[PDB]
């Protein structure tokens, strides 16, 4: 079977948020002031309604276990809500009221009852809290950086920069219940990510290269150097698939180190355990990518409207824009 696309009017299509299963995605559209969330089958075009709202959408995330959605939305300039919605029937599992503030969310993969979030406002700069939505519990997280990730049930890693404009920082591990537990685990890191028990770090390695390290007790088990791009502000990091594991890490890679054309990258698949690198496609544009837990299909694009098959190299239009306005 191959991916079949559906046509959606340009202004109506908002985005594909991500995968819901090996053969379906979460589709967001809007019409007459109502935002609709649907499950869309990638092979047969069947749609299933999940939830709809007239509220302003700020963030939508799919839970690590693909069972729930987090919706952060605002009813007005004075009221916003974070809701957890069940994918199977669109019911509200939990909700909390707040103010419409800029927020970044981190869903705990090990204990998906917990969502940590960073809120920003000029009154306090940034702050971090953990919401256990199953227990109606909100706890402060005393971590001195907004660059964070869960590492377990009660552990968070943060990249602590000495000055806010710094490219590099130092990675610390701490238990969210007690900041006295803070401990340096990796020095001089620019960017990091965690997934499937792997800690990915990215750091400059001379001005000509970026170094991607893969760590388990933080045992460093593979290194990959890519040509380094940079822009007017510093190092440029191409997109990678956040859904990586010990055997699959997908990233765009530049052809040469240079100051930042739509054919400037190749898409590669790295297997850090097997120490192998394969090019999926050459002469591509760097845009977001997201894989599923299983199989070789990867959403591609700022709106995730295309699918790349990483086994064959074939690309498919999942959401088609009409060729003309009609």
């Amino acid at each position: 079977k191959e991916v079949q696309g559906v046509q959606i009017k340009t202004k109506e299509f908002q985005r594909v948020v991500g995968w819901l299963s090996k053969d379906s995605v979460l589709l967001q559209t809007k019409k007459s002031g109502v935002t609709y969330f649907e499950e869309l089958n990638i092979y047969n075009e069947k749609k299933r309604p999940i939830f709809n709202t007239k509220e302003s959408i700020s963030e939508v995330q799919i839970s690590p276990d693909y069972r729930n959605i987090l919706l952060y939305s605002a009813e007005s300039a004075e009221k916003a809500t974070m809701r957890i919605i069940a994918l199977n029937d669109g019911s509200t599992v939990a909700s909390r009221a707040t103010k419409p503030l800029t927020t970044t969310f981190y869903w705990n993969d090990e204990s998906p009852e917990k969502i940590m979030f960073v809120t920003y406002s000029p009154e306090w700069n940034f702050q971090i809290e953990n919401w256990d939505y199953t227990l109606d519990q909100l706890d402060k997280i005393d971590v001195a950086s907004p660059f964070i990730s869960w590492y377990g049930d009660n552990l968070v890693i943060s990249n602590n920069k000495d000055k806010p404009d710094d490219e590099l920082g130092n990675l610390y591990l701490q238990d969210i219940r007690d900041s006295a537990t803070k401990n340096l685990i990796v020095a001089n890191i620019m960017q990091f990510a965690v997934h499937d028990n792997v800690l990915l770090t990215i750091e400059k390695n001379s001005d000509e290269k970026l170094l991607y390290d893969f760590r388990t007790g933080f045992q460093n088990f593979f290194s990959y150097n890519a040509a380094r791009e940079y822009d007017e502000l510093g190092t440029f990091v191409p997109y990678f698939d956040t859904n990586f594991d010990k055997n699959t890490f997908l990233t765009f890679v530049p052809y040469k180190s240079a100051k930042i054309g739509a054919k400037e990258y190749k898409l590669v698949k790295i297997d850090p355990t097997n120490k192998k690198e394969s090019t999926i496609l050459e002469l591509m544009d760097n845009q977001p990518i997201l894989s599923y837990e299983t199989g070789d299909l990867v959403l591609y694009g700022y709106l995730f409207d295309k699918v790349i098959d990483t086994k064959t190299g074939k690309m498919y239009n999942l959401i088609n824009t009409p060729t003309k306005s009609f």
